[PDB]
């Protein structure tokens, strides 16, 4: 019963969402491809016991997207190394009083510049570090089983990791780029909707996850319908908060809808009609530009904002000679009306920015 | 310069919450112990080389806070018996292609499990349930060398565990419960001087964070001042969204302060004298139950709408005997202050649900 009811909304999840079952199909690949040359290629034990290491690094340094796979790693290539590097400084450097003080200090400082800041993402190559030093301390010890237990550790978790991008960056390659256009494209939808059902309610009575993606685009090479290296991946995430100016004046459109001095209905359907012209002709400007979004149409938002323009206007000077109903528990409803329609003028004005950074970056790229 | 800048800031930084320092030194501690024991009382290498998993144990089942410890290691701890659960029954079960056709469904089924819905938190017992499983597939392989090699690698991350709860429970506890304290009254001061900065500026010119806390609230025991099991921490997440309505509101003050069709400010100075009475009242009441909650005063909350009603019923009888500048470019300008004052009425009237909120509150605890 609850097992089938979960299984059939995550099948339609997975349909709707095909790269589940390809990132899964993936992880499961990488572990069977690494699993299957242990057991045939070394049935001799020179070694077999302490390959735990492939296994884990194919498990831990595949992720969902191309640039998180390149650039995340690269973090974890100079974390290990730089742990690495003063490890030699404190081996060769009586023994046992200063190997915890420094073991203790390292970990110390660490942990402290880990902990700082805007940076809480930017963690693993601390995690890294802490682990390596560690590592080399509680083994070096003797310097004559050195290298026989350390490098049996560190070959094979360089080829789990050579098969863990191979695999994931020539089998359906799940590019950063592209989320980048999904998400900027589904934004237009989501508040055109929103805003189509805000305006719909008076009369019905009886950048974290943007710029992050940034960071992991700036790694992908060139596929292909993004031209040249250095793609101008900088105003993609500045249309994103020229729309989110309208997202917080939606916002309060929507906190008016649930408010605790709402107008009394009778009274409000006088000035009834123009409200959804308004909303109706708002709502196609910002359905059209996703769509020149997601085309990439080189041709231009050659003046779109006529026809919203227009109908902003036409509801200025109408507000004005029927103003009977605004002025003079009574008198609060009667400006309420005038805050509600108050704010649709400036988002139809500051839909001008939205059109400018569109066309900067129509011609920047 | 850089650096000591930085160390500076730091250094303030670690004054101001001087948990940093704590925890800091705490971890510290823990990974000087392991060393030291492991360094002293086993110089004959019955095992020498194999410990590596009391440092990483250590390391990473320590977390800032006591009830983050308890319930989070309590997922991996039924996370690695549920993979080692189904190993004994694939260990038991011509050979190698069922273990590889196991170990590729087990992962499949894992990481589907593990990419679903809001679980994105829960997500830790997962990658345990892998790797408990591709370990054991990996090296039981033989049944003669099984449990000599398997045992050196639990005894020992048990005896990292046990000291990293020991150190952290009985050396300055971090209780889960009074940083939720800490957060929903600072909740209540930064609002406040939020709706201070709102309102001084038209004339002046010339719970992702809260409900998680109590989910690891819910596994630490009765400290101090919290009497009894099963403390009513239920409320302290039910106030901070009455709260959250307010902050809703004075977001929409704000965006009202940087639109985009302001005032004529020499019109605005005339009905200027009021706002600022009903906002430093608004402030007070809002300030006193801060105060209320950070000392848990049992006396209640008697009657302390009285002054912030005062000056919105004075404020509400003040807009419409000079409602001349209000209604008839031009004329965009005037509905602007209607909507600009319709809004605070509304925060008088919504901050009556938190007063009730907190009464409920301070009668359950
Ligand atoms: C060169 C490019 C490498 C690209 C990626 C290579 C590693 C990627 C790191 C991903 C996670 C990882 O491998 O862990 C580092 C391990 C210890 O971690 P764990 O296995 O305990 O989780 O620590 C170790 O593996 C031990 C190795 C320490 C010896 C390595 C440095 C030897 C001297 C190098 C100087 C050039
Ligand atoms: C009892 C309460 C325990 C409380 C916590 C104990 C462990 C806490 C888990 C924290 C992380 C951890 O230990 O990792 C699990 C390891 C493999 O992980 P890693 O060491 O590769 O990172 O996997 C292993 O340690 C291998 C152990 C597998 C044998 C254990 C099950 C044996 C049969 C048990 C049936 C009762």
């Amino acid at each position: 019963d609850d097992a089938k009811d979960v299984a059939r909304k995550a099948w339609e999840m997975g349909v709707s969402d095909p790269r589940k079952i390809v990132f899964s199909a993936k992880i499961g690949l990488a572990l069977t491809i690494v699993a299957l040359l242990i057991f045939y290629q070394e049935p001799n034990p020179d070694l077999s016991r302490y390959s735990v290491w492939a296994i884990l690094t194919v498990v831990v340094v595949f992720e969902f997207t191309i640039g998180a796979t390149l650039s995340k790693g690269f973090n974890r290539a100079l974390g290990t190394l730089s742990a690495g590097g003063l490890a030699l400084g404190m081996a060769e450097l009586w023994e046992e009083i200063f190997c915890t003080l420094s073991i203790f200090c390292i970990g110390f400082l660490a942990t402290f510049m880990k902990l700082y800041p805007s940076m809480k993402a930017y963690e693993y190559g601390f995690r890294v570090f802490l682990l390596t030093y560690c590592y080399i301390l509680i083994s070096g010890f003797r310097t004559g089983q050195f290298i026989e237990v350390a490098i049996s550790r560190f070959l094979l978790i360089a080829l789990g990791a050579g098969v863990s991008l191979g695999v994931n960056m020539f089998i359906y390659p799940i590019w950063a780029g592209e989320d980048l256009h999904n998400l900027v494209v589904k934004n237009f939808m989501n508040v055109a909707t929103s805003l189509e059902g805000c305006v719909n309610g008076y009369l019905r009575c009886l950048t974290s996850q943007e710029e992050s993606l940034m960071s992991f685009a700036i790694w992908e090479p060139p596929h292909g319908p993004y031209k040249s290296f250095n793609y101008p991946w900088k105003n993609y995430v500045k249309l994103s908060g020229a729309l989110k100016h309208c997202a917080f004046t939606v916002m309060a459109l929507h906190g008016c809808i649930l408010s605790e001095i709402q107008a009394p209905e009778e009274r409000r359907q006088v000035f009834r009609q123009e409200l959804q012209r308004v909303g109706v002709e708002g709502a196609k400007l910002l359905r059209e530009l996703g769509e020149k979004v997601k085309k990439m149409e080189k041709l231009g938002p050659v003046d779109l904002l006529f026809e919203v323009h227009l109908a902003a206007e036409e509801l200025q000077h109408k507000i004005d000679k029927k103003s009977y109903l605004l002025v003079n528990y009574e008198s609060a409803s009667a400006l309420s009306l005038a805050t509600f329609a108050s704010l649709l003028i400036e988002f139809v004005a500051r839909l001008q920015n939205v059109v400018d950074a569109f066309k900067e970056l129509s011609q920047k790229a």
